[PDB]
DNA sequence: AGGTAGACCCGGAC
DNA sequence: GTCCGGGTCTACC
């Protein structure tokens, strides 16, 4: 899921787990657990803790317990469900938090690609994976000035810049391509080549792309641009498949 | 050290 | 049967 859908998950999941107490943690694929390094320590430490809150930082969910925070990333295909311990698990379930009321929070992922870290709550923001994360794109902390100051000092393309999680939280390949289209800027342009006007327009369209979230360019190669009718093109930029309108973007 | 490459994962596309 | 697609971290120069 993208940032908007993670926010929806955050809002939906919270009432389904708040106030529940962890009785067991069952791990079927240890490598999902990134901290502590031993999945057995990860499981052991969570037992007896009650879920108190659920926050979002970029595409990360931060589960707040009594002492610890669980930081979880679903990437593209991960899913959470709350369901009864009496019922069979869904296929591809890798980690289950069992609660004392006989319900469970389950993480499943056909791609097995997600990650989980647990630290004392007070340490979570200064450790991976949250430590270097840039500002929320819908927050005043993400501004044209912030974007401009990062763009000026780099040799990288504008696409590589917007994909950098330290610049802004939660912009992945789809919203990067779409925002750049909406701003009229080619993804391969050096970040340092953008004028003040272009930086300001790009900020505006990034906020709009995220705020709104239905595609102009992503995956639309060889089909007509919805604004000018020119066929959408696809190339590699910053090591990613990159979609753009060669007329609308400059 | 700024910035790219490696690593993780595997359904489905070639 | 080999490889893309996806995000975000660690490992290099
Ligand atoms: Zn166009």
């Amino acid at each position: 899921p993208e940032l908007p859908e993670v926010e929806t998950i955050r809002r939906t999941l919270l009432p389904l787990i708040v106030g529940k107490t962890i009785e067991d943690v069952r791990i079927f694929w240890p490598n999902i657990i990134r901290h502590p390094r031993d999945s057995e320590a990860f499981a052991a430490r969570m037992i007896g803790q009650t879920v108190r809150g659920l926050e979002r930082r970029g595409k990360f969910l931060k589960f707040l317990l009594d002492r610890d925070a669980l930081i979880s990333h679903l990437r593209m295909e991960g899913r959470y469900a709350v369901a009864s311990a009496l019922e069979p698990l869904e296929p591809h379930t890798h980690v289950v938090f069992c609660f004392t009321d006989g319900s469970e929070l389950r993480y499943r992922d056909v791609r097995k690609f997600g990650t989980m870290h647990v630290y004392a709550k007070e340490e979570a923001d200064r450790r991976p994976p949250l430590a270097e994360l840039g500002p929320e794109p819908l927050s005043p902390a993400f501004s044209p000035a912030v974007l401009a100051e990062r763009a000026v000092k780099t040799k990288r393309s504008v696409k590589a810049l917007l994909l950098d999680c330290t610049v802004v939280a939660g912009f992945g390949n789809i919203y990067v391509d779409e925002s750049l289209f909406r701003a009229g800027i080619l993804p391969g342009r050096p970040a340092a080549s953008l004028s003040s006007k272009e930086i300001e327009r790009l900020h505006e369209e990034m906020v709009a792309t995220i705020g709104e979230a239905h595609l102009y360019v992503y995956g639309r190669q060889g089909n007509p641009c919805k604004r000018c009718g020119t066929p959408i093109e696809k190339t590699v930029v910053a090591g990613r498949g990159t979609h753009y309108c060669p007329r609308c973007q400059r």
